[PDB]
């Protein structure tokens, strides 16, 4: 099923390699896109996609974390000498292994006295006594990375074809990898060594990354990153994320429980005599009633394609541009001839949506449908078709038979605010073939559980 992709259509620049004392050589010069390709036949014919461009994720922090139901379970001990419920017993401790009861489950003790004698006697000053008990929440499971912080690294999918008797066939594939951040990077190809690709960078890459803590869901293994309030691993605040944190063996627990726990449970009787009691957490990310989440980042960011953990050694996670920048190309050889091909472009039809997103991205996220190579816009000024046009884009599709892509196209602060047209053409088009559309505009910016015992006072008077 061996087949080419779309080769697009780019001017090549003729250059001469430098000289020692000794024996005249020559390079040929093109800027490549991001998801588009590149053809030449040497006098097999050649071709290279850049296939993916990569921020890197590390810094380290990684952790594992849940969300759990939360469950007091209370008694109160009308005179302040008695032997049930006290400092030892309760104030800074888990409540000890009941044998049967669930592996999952972690529970913590916590000391409430000098109370109020509300069903006792007057001078008598009581004591509560509860066991915090905490199990994950529909087995929830998420890593907790402190995030991308970027390396640049171009990936590109060198292909050599044949056309033998009617169809076309992939004879060698490789995957070229270059880093972006420093000079110019040179390797060879080709099996026959003949060839060598050297990829440059112009800057910076089109986008960018945030530092902070992100997370994503595990599946028992990585998915599309989210962001909301997450604490970084020497951190422990109760009203952020990762407090509940699962250990080597799978097991879940309040980080540093013990002695946190009397500072974020409190409890305080209603009537000693009934054993009623009011109770909360201060804390947020628990069951029930205190969590939601936020959605992938993929989804609120429209600078990203993709944010995922790249796999199950969960060392590095791979940040996808929406688009980003071309990257500069020369391809050189002893002393022979190299010549640049090029298909042709179609279009069915298009949709897509202005936006500014909240790291202050002016884009068109972009969506073509049964389309292929070189595809041209025109943003005009009003929303009528016809009206001035405000900027000029092409657009590269890479699959030699026309599908559907989704894309971002960046754009000048002339296309500002408001509803506009505009207007998609494949290469060499008749005018009537064009499609017009009014495109839309966004811009995105920069509680007490009073219960009652429950399981019976066993010390009464």
């Amino acid at each position: 099923r061996a087949e080419p992709p779309h080769c697009s259509k780019t001017p090549i620049v003729r250059a001469q390699t430098s000289q020692n004392a000794m024996s005249r050589g020559m390079q040929m010069q093109f800027s490549i896109g991001l998801h588009t390709a590149v053809c030449f036949r040497l006098y097999l014919l050649h071709t290279i996609r850049l296939e993916k461009l990569e921020h890197h994720h590390p810094i380290t922090q990684r952790y594992t974390f849940g969300i759990p139901e939360v469950h007091a379970s209370c008694i109160c001990e009308c005179d302040a000498t008695s032997s049930t419920c006290t400092a030892e017993s309760h104030q800074f401790t888990a409540c000890p292994e009941s044998d049967k009861s669930d592996e999952t489950s972690s529970c913590y003790r916590t000391f409430f006295p000098n109370q109020t004698p509300i069903g006792c006697s007057e001078d008598d000053i009581p004591k509560l006594c509860c066991d915090v008990r905490f199990k994950p929440y529909k087995n929830m499971t998420f890593l907790a990375v402190k995030l991308e912080q970027p390396t640049t690294y171009a990936t590109f999918v060198y292909a050599a074809y044949d056309f033998v008797n009617g169809y076309w066939v992939e004879k060698d594939k490789t995957k070229i990898r270059s880093q972006l951040d420093g000079g110019t990077q040179d390797r060879h190809l080709d099996q026959k060594r003949r060839i060598s690709l050297a990829v440059t960078a112009g800057g910076r890459a089109s986008h960018q990354l945030e530092t902070g803590m992100y997370f994503s869901r595990t599946s028992n293994e990585t998915e599309e990153l989210r962001m909301q309030p997450l604490n970084e691993i020497t951190d422990n605040n109760f009203d952020r994320l990762g407090w509940y944190r699962m250990d080597d063996s799978g097991h879940f627990h309040v980080n540093n429980g013990v002695v946190k726990m009397d500072d974020i449970h409190k409890a305080k009787v209603k009537n000693c005599k009934e054993q009623t009691y009011k109770s909360i957490l201060s804390a947020n990310h628990y069951m029930p009633g205190h969590f939601n989440l936020t959605r992938p980042l993929e989804v609120i960011k429209p600078w990203i394609q993709s944010a995922r953990i790249f796999d199950s050694s969960l060392r590095q996670a791979v940040v996808t541009h929406a688009e980003g920048t071309n990257l500069q190309i020369s391809i050189h050889l002893e002393s022979q001839n190299l010549v640049f091909f090029h298909n042709a472009s179609r279009i069915r039809d298009f949709s897509g949506s202005i936006i500014v997103d909240s790291k202050s991205n002016r884009l068109f996220n972009l969506t073509v449908y049964e389309a292929s190579g070189k595809i041209d816009g025109s943003v005009k000024m009003s929303t009528g078709f016809g009206s001035d046009t405000i900027h000029t884009f092409t657009a590269y599709v890479s699959d030699l038979h026309a599908s559907n892509r989704s894309m971002i196209i960046p754009l000048p602060a002339i296309v500002g605010q408001g509803a506009r047209a505009i207007c998609l053409r494949a290469d060499s088009m008749a005018d009537i073939d064009k499609i017009c559309h009014v495109i839309e505009y966004f811009e995105s910016p920069l509680i007490k559980g009073i219960s009652s015992i429950g399981d019976g006072v066993m010390i009464a008077t």
